[PDB]
């Protein structure tokens, strides 16, 4: 599936910074319009500060949609997972915490159900070639592999896992290594997409979602054309 992304800051859309309006919904409602049956929202401004997160909005955008949501930022505490689901949102996007507290993000599986949570990666392929796991793009490793990161969380239920190559378009090697060691899991690629050509290379590869963001807000091609050809 084709998986349209925005990110909001203080409800601006913007490039990852360059403005696109202050008008996210009916650039959804159209996304989905075109056949999109995920939508995909990044809360910069509740990534900064939880106390900003962008509540209201994001019942707004998911109001105005049909189709399920998954949204991310900065999700910190229980608390946060429990407030964007009951604002409607169909799954939350959760990196950073994922990585610094495996126990307690354990916990939340347990507790909201594997459905309603995405194990986010920000991976960097290192010097002796494995693929280190990172909180974010401006610090260094975590000393944790993506494989020792998904197995953690294998006993609990895992399903959903978004794999971002932050170390031209997507790795291929990458996503068609682990998508066949884990069979049972549906991995999401993000990032790299620039052309239709890039979302072809990624067709045999295994991955069941394409998080394409850029590439829509800059015209490179539509969501129709890009479920075209994802479905050659
Ligand atoms: N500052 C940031 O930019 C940022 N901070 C966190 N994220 C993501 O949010 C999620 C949760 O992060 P935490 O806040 O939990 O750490 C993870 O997936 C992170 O990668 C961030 N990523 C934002 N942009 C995303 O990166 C990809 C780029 O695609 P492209 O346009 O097609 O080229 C798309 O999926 C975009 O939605």
């Amino acid at each position: 599936m084709i998986i349209p992304a925005l990110n909001l800051i203080g409800g601006t859309v913007v490039r990852v910074q360059r403005d696109y309006g202050n008008d996210p919904l009916p650039r959804l409602q159209d996304y989905a319009a075109q056949g999109a049956g995920v939508l995909h929202l990044v809360d910069l401004t509740g990534a900064k500060d939880p106390a900003k997160r962008q509540i209201p909005l994001i019942k707004t955008l998911v109001a105005g949609v049909n189709v399920p949501v998954q949204v991310g930022g900065g999700v910190r505490t229980e608390e946060d997972v429990a407030a964007l689901l009951k604002a409607g949102v169909a799954r939350v996007v959760i990196g950073s915490t994922a990585v610094k507290s495996p126990d307690v993000v354990k916990g939340w599986f347990e507790r909201f159900g594997a459905q309603a949570l995405v194990l986010a990666l920000d991976v960097r392929i290192d010097e002796h070639g494995t693929k280190q796991v990172a909180v974010s793009g401006w610090q260094e490793n975590s000393g944790v592999s993506l494989e020792q990161l998904v197995e953690t969380y294998l006993p609990v239920g895992l399903k959903h896992v978004l794999c971002t190559d932050i170390s031209a378009g997507s790795n291929v090697s990458l996503y068609e290594e682990v998508c066949a060691r884990y069979p049972q899991i549906a991995f999401q690629s993000s990032g790299g997409i620039g052309d239709i050509d890039d979302i072809a290379a990624l067709r045999g590869t295994g991955v069941r979602g394409v998080i394409v963001g850029r590439a829509l807000l800059e015209g490179k091609f539509t969501v129709k054309e890009a479920i075209q050809c994802w479905q050659n």
